[PDB]
């Protein structure tokens, strides 16, 4: 067997894998939407019974005999080929899912269970001494799982773990290690700081209580089909609809989806949100469909899918020129918007405001949120720091980074979910999406001309097309750090996101 | 190993396979709903891979041994017992799966298709000639699958094969033979042109061209929701949304979907075809939750399915007793109706004409449009008549049982795709589904006391409850010939049927 013949095997095995994957992810999206109320323990069943089958193909002795024989080979010497960029991925995932004893995939995937189910009620009752049982477990088991995978060699080519963290952080974002995120989160953090220092010194408004006026739910929708339209979603590829709580999935090449929720009293919500989701779909519509099923047809990483959700949302969705092209529509299907200026709402939705809730957080202090959680995951996973210990820690770094301190467990350390469902190293994807994103939105501009101009007339397309070229056609041939480079002549840093940041609040707070 | 630890494994196995098949359930139902227009090429990769693993599954060698275990011992001495009753069927389609070379089923899977999709585009062209090729093809190789199962032995415990043909009714209908079919419909042929022939020298009425008066088709979706509710669907358990071409879809306990199409100048279409699909739903929602995933908890066969279809298209639905319950609310929701009378609306929903398009046909001259389809059938199989003869005789049977003739080939013999989708001994089953339904419902009466009374004050849930006690509980326990008799005490008869229509038929055209 030529590595040519053991590359195609392992080819069409691997291809044949996502599309069993896919029904997968129709169904998580009907579970989400379309669902019967009486249908959703027979959907879990179906979903147990296709994550065992997935199970056993990602592990099948055989991906190990064509590896073998593939590894090596002239085919993938080029580190940049199609072939090289799959094999490297395939081998990385299967030594990392044959590396795991059944034994300790089926304690976390329990543990993480119990503690998301024992979260969702403790957490309204402010109940952090129940659920502490739960978190210590998924903790440790996750340590556990850490150990492991940071024992295995890391894929050739990018820079080894530092630590037991960075074994965890590279299942999120491929190639990330701590010894990177510590320079670029501590300019940050001495950035947004003094940002806020100078925003609460100011004296300067916003009026948010417009944002709060009545919106008729079935007006947003069509608003922000619009929206949607204008900024170059395909929506004969898609389709948008209600949830609980909006996301976005990608079904396969013509079939990405978007969801959504709206608040009669609340404007940004489900406008923002709307435009939030759009921007990880057209990360997925832009991926090279001759690729799909393969590595090198996948979204690369957390933290540069965050980077589209938030270039759409934000850098685009709340700047001047956005809104001095979609206010006067605003104004004709929304009645509480008859006596605002376009300066004030501009204003109003760029509000900033130091809180205790990450998830409702403006973009100035968000960021501050997730080094809460790292500098915490770090203490856990470096020994320093118990989970016992953990609700003294979170208000003492909520102090010093946002002058702000949680009185009670709900809205302090039990505010989100992810440490009950084992989600360790996935936070600092959140700020990396950030980074990257105003990082390449720099670039663009830089090569683009500058582009509130273009935006203020509703022209979108250039840039989407950018963005295409720039980021989704490589799908993971790049690790994000590289990628990054290769965009922007740079390697990651925190300047444009600050630069961003200082030029806009700047202008809005004087 | 045990039997009882053979059947264990046989049964865990193949319940698998039904969730993962389920999955494939959950993606049909989207494609005809709401999947992209650009969504559908990825949709049929999906389906294929789901499809190449479903075949590997049901023929895993593992299930012959388990088998060849279990059968003999104890376990299974009952024939009526849940062990007996899974053991019988999964034997049956392991040995059906197994017999078909890969060579026949991929030609036959490639002729249907390719047949299918030039008869799309050949019937409203009128074009045979071009189309017959491609029947052909589908007929010799569906020829050359029922001469291979027809040398099995017939599943022990039912009647065996008379002829080729019962080889192919047996996968639709088991346990049904022609030479029950024979008697059966000669019973009914004679029957329904004595009555044809009543209603023909009638000269009376119907004003159908009430049904073609303006009917706002949101205001149909409302009131089918409140017939589907009334009638017992449960409406947490399911879902109603609009479709090309109606259908129901179970996916599992606690999720079975209904589709529908609604014509803003046809009021059929919409309601009886809702109430269509709504029979098959409460059949799938009637059946024993704890056996999903096993022949003791699947439906049965095509025709009891129908039967159950058509027990609330038109005995229910069509029937006097049930206007006189929902006709005031129809004249509330519907201007068409402000000045139309409660008797001449029951008639036109009757109305009954002699026609060429059997999916257009009235309840009283539907069947014998069956009947033609099955005297071909057989002439083809039994080697008497040729595919290039087909028009000629198509005609002729047409002119014989309901008096009216074909003039070209689109609305004749080419009006439906069964053939080209190699749908043989197929049809049978909408005849034995109507002759089923008034068999069960004449001995429900009989238990109950008369039902119009009862459907005027909207009181359908103790026939629904009867319909679950005796036909849905009990899943596939017993064959439908062997189910109509114990629940009816007699074999599957058309006496029951012509009864029906004698005394319904009568009344209205006097
Ligand atoms: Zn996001
Ligand atoms: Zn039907």
């Amino acid at each position: 067997m030529t590595p040519e013949a053991a590359y195609q095997n392992l080819l069409e095995f691997q291809r044949e894998t996502a599309y069993l994957a896919s029904l997968g992810a129709l169904a998580a999206w009907d579970q989400r939407t379309m669902i019967p109320k009486k249908g959703h323990e027979h959907r879990a069943r179906q979903m147990a019974a296709l994550a065992r089958l997935l199970h056993q193909r990602m592990t099948d002795p055989r991906i190990g005999e064509w590896l073998e024989k593939v590894e090596g080979s002239p085919l993938v010497q080029d580190p940049l080929s199609d072939a090289a960029v799959n094999v490297r991925e395939w081998r990385q995932a299967y030594e990392r899912a044959r590396a795991i004893p059944e034994r300790l995939a089926v304690e976390l995937a329990q543990a993480e269970s119990e503690a998301e189910s024992f979260w969702e009620e403790a957490r309204p009752r402010d109940d952090w001494r129940g659920f502490l049982p739960y978190l210590k477990r998924v903790y440790a088991l996750t340590k556990e799982k850490a150990e492991v995978l940071f024992a295995l060699p890391p894929a050739p080519g990018d820079p080894p773990y530092g630590e037991l963290y960075d074994a965890l952080l590279d299942g999120y974002e491929p190639g990330m290690r701590a010894r990177e995120l510590l320079p670029l989160f501590a300019e940050l953090k001495e950035g947004l700081k003094g940002l806020l220092d100078r925003i609460l010194g100011s004296g300067k408004r916003p009026d948010t209580s417009i944002l709060h006026r009545p919106y008729p739910v079935e007006a947003q929708r069509r608003f922000a089909l619009e929206l949607l339209s204008a900024c170059g979603y395909d929506l004969e590829a898609g389709r948008l609809d209600p949830t609980a709580h909006p996301f976005e999935i990608a079904i396969g090449p013509g079939d990405v989806r978007i969801t959504t929720r709206y608040y009669e009293d609340f404007f940004n919500a489900g406008i923002f949100g709307t435009l939030h989701e759009m921007g990880h779909a057209l990360y997925e519509q832009g991926l090279p469909k001759e690729h799909w099923g393969t590595p090198r047809g996948d979204a690369v990483s957390l933290g540069v899918h965050e980077s589209q959700s938030r270039t759409w949302e934000n850098l685009v969705g709340r700047s001047l020129g956005f809104w001095e092209r979609f206010f006067p529509r605003a104004r004709e299907v929304f009645a509480s918007l008859g006596d605002v200026s376009l300066e004030d709402f501009h204003f109003a939705v760029n509000a900033v405001e130091p809180s205790l809730i990450r998830v409702e957080a403006d973009e100035v202090t968000y960021n501050l949120h997730i080094l809460v959680r790292l500098e915490l995951e770090l203490a856990l996973f470096r020994g320093e720091l118990s989970p016992e210990d953990l609700p003294e820690a979170w208000a003492e770094k909520y102090r010093d980074h946002l002058g702000v301190a949680p009185k009670d467990y709900k809205d302090g350390v039990m505010q989100d979910v992810h440490w009950a469902g084992g989600l360790f190293g996935y936070f600092p994807t959140y700020t990396l999406g950030n980074l990257y994103a105003a990082q390449f939105f720099q670039k663009a501009e830089a090569e683009l001309g500058p582009l509130e101009p273009r935006f203020a007339r509703g022209e979108f397309q250039p840039f989407l097309d950018w963005t295409r070229a720039r980021i989704h056609a490589e799908g993971s041939r790049f690790r994000p750090r590289v990628l990054v480079e290769r965009v922007t002549g740079e390697a990651p840093s925190a300047r444009p996101f600050l630069a961003y940041l200082e030029k806009k609040y700047a202008a809005l707070y004087g």
